[PDB]
């Protein structure tokens, strides 16, 4: 499945978990949301923003050892398959890590990938690793943010908690910026599918609203494709392109910010 007992990656990315939970904290989080969500870094496509992808392998991912723009092919292709009747959700599969490009700028991956979780609040027991990896954290030392709630109040929702920095937030709101003419089930997916304590370990209730348990099939319907096309066996990106590129043109065209 993902599996974070046994496998041949276990060691690199427990440490990106370890690093990750050590140094996520509501400060950090709050420093990065300023300083990404200007969109000053780069103008590109989305084709420029995947091939960059060309050039990066997630540590975070217990699957995977190849470029990840091979991934967002072959997410795409899965949701495409099984859905053809909504190409801007097969737009989503393409798009989803292309966050992932601030690891070429020099963000530590533990700042880029990996299962989110709220930041200012107690973590819950379906995090990753969560047992062994945040004893470093400064914010558990916190009396403001120790507790189950933390700084939140209870059922304020998902858009209105500070979750660990990386690709989902970034994507989010790059393409509100930008935006990308999707629906707003595109934009909920992206920004929250890495939350894995919440779409998958039952997790985090207390500060969802209603409107986020309604969305919560949308993301387990994108997460069993993002999760399991996970292959060795490559796409033919080449191929496929002209497809994507017609889908890009649609939702998202022209030169963006980043
Ligand atoms: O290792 C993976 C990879 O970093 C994904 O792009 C992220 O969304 C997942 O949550 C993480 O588990
Ligand atoms: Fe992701
Ligand atoms: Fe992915
Ligand atoms: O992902």
């Amino acid at each position: 499945f993902r599996n974070y007992t046994s496998g041949p990656l276990l060691d690199r990315v427990f440490t990106t978990y370890k690093l990750m939970h050590t140094h996520q904290t509501v400060d950090f989080v709050s420093r990065k949301r300023i300083q990404y969500g200007s969109f000053s870094y780069k103008k590109m496509t989305i084709m420029e923003a995947v091939g960059m992808l060309d050039d990066l392998v997630d540590e975070s991912d217990p699957d995977v050892d190849f470029p990840n723009s091979f991934h967002a092919f072959q997410t795409a292709e899965g949701i495409r398959k099984a859905h053809p009747d909504k190409d801007w959700f097969h737009l989503v599969g393409l798009l989803h890590d292309l966050g992932k490009i601030m690891a070429l700028w020099g963000e530590p991956q533990w700042a880029v990938v990996g299962d989110t979780f709220p930041v200012g609040c107690r973590p819950q027991a379906s995090v990753v690793f969560c047992d062994s990896t945040f004893q470093d954290n400064p914010d558990l030392q916190d009396p403001r943010y120790s507790t189950e709630l933390g700084m939140y109040q209870p059922h304020c929702g998902l858009e209105n908690v500070l979750m660990s920095w990386g690709h989902d937030e970034y994507l989010y709101q790059m393409m509100k910026f930008n935006k990308f003419s999707l629906p707003s089930e595109a934009f909920y997916m992206i920004r929250f599918h890495s939350f894995y304590p919440w779409h998958t370990g039952g997790d985090y209730r207390q500060l969802c609203s209603q409107q986020d348990l309604d969305m919560l099939p949308w993301v387990q319907e994108f997460n069993k494709f993002d999760l399991y096309t996970k292959c060795p066996d490559l796409p033919d990106v080449e191929s496929l392109r002209p497809y994507y590129q017609g889908l890009i043109d649609k939702y998202c065209p022209g030169t963006l910010s980043w």
